[PDB]
């Protein structure tokens, strides 16, 4: 089997992106947050507190042929921005661009953080990081990704995320049109349930490449690229006005700049994200000081390539027995 979805930005800054997936019998169409990083699927329910819902759709177990409780069954989880849910947990069919699993765990919130409730655009999300980092208590349960793994063509899927415009999600194949040149596969390593790889360098614009070992995780639910200090201090510094504000939170940059290219390594390849990617515009509306796209990692505890650096690739996650992240130019 195979499945093909788009995603799409939410906003005009590319903050994440979201993809319609059917739950339920007839199916109901959620818009969820396909998450690398993370390895639970979670929706808005209509067992979520109602002051906590402003505009999401929600699924309703009760009008769905095929939802079941999993009996005893709770989650609860916190994300990287400080964010959070919590609820119980139903299985139900869930199909992602054709590709149907049956059974799936759909974790449905009782109680959601303000952050999402305040973005009326994201239904929830669906975890496609490894199910060792699920969330489900007593019965750990399986992802998506997991779940249907045995019955696609290939064990595999890809993340084709576009910039200012959508893309798409593959499932089972390699969409050989979709990608320039060839393809670099690079180890992973499953030991924080991640798909946590080593860069081999970076360039900052058109300066010389910079061998150096960059362990960090393929992450689509984060929005920014967030790097060791070093290297994200070289990256400001070749901006006139640049500087780090406490008070804004990180590095923030004139909005009257030209921002420089920034080149990632896998292996002998090099990924290149175009200057205009890292701009992330006024830090409040009408300001002349605008957010950057490449942050510390120093105070996170791990290196994340989000959204910022994926979305220069074509990026394939391959779940075969030995899990390697293979990148393409696009
Ligand atoms: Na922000």
């Amino acid at each position: 089997s195979t499945g093909s979805a788009t995603t799409t930005p939410i906003d005009s800054l590319d903050d994440a992106y979201i993809t319609p997936v059917q739950i339920g019998t007839p199916a109901q169409t959620l818009n969820l947050d396909f998450d690398t990083g993370s390895s639970d699927l979670w929706v808005f329910s209509s067992e979520t507190t109602a002051s906590e819902v402003d505009g999401q759709t929600i699924y309703t177990p009760s009008k769905s042929t095929t939802a079941k409780l999993l009996s005893g069954a709770t989650w609860s989880i916190s994300y990287g921005d400080g964010s959070s849910s919590s609820g119980d947990v139903y299985t139900d069919t869930v199909s992602v661009g054709g590709l149907t699993v049956t059974g799936q765990a759909v974790e449905s919130a009782k109680k959601v953080s303000s952050s999402f409730t305040e973005d009326s655009t994201i239904d929830g999300l669906l975890g496609l990081a490894f199910s060792t980092l699920n969330t489900v208590s007593p019965t750990q349960q399986k992802t998506f990704f997991d779940n249907a793994k045995a019955s696609l063509d290939s064990p595999v899927f890809t993340a084709d995320l576009g910039y200012h415009a959508p893309g798409t999600y593959n499932f089972g194949f390699i969409d050989t049109t979709a990608y320039t040149g060839s393809i670099t596969y690079t180890a992973v390593s499953t030991k924080q349930g991640f798909w946590e790889w080593t860069s081999t360098g970076y360039a900052v614009g058109s300066g010389t490449f910079k061998s150096t070992s960059i362990d960090g995780i393929a992450d689509t639910g984060t929005t920014l690229l967030y790097l060791p200090a070093t290297v994200v201090s070289a990256y400001w510094a070749q901006v006139s006005g640049a500087k780090s504000s406490s008070s804004v939170g990180g590095y923030v940059f004139p909005c009257s700049a030209t921002l420089p290219s920034f080149t990632f390594g896998v292996g002998s390849a090099r990924i290149v994200i175009p200057g205009d990617y890292i701009d992330f515009g006024p830090i409040s509306t009408g300001s002349s000081s605008c957010f950057g796209g490449i942050q510390s990692s120093a105070g996170i505890g791990i290196n994340i390539f989000g959204d910022v650096a994926l979305k220069a690739a074509f990026v394939v996650f391959n779940g075969a027995t030995t899990p390697t992240l293979g990148f393409a130019s696009k």
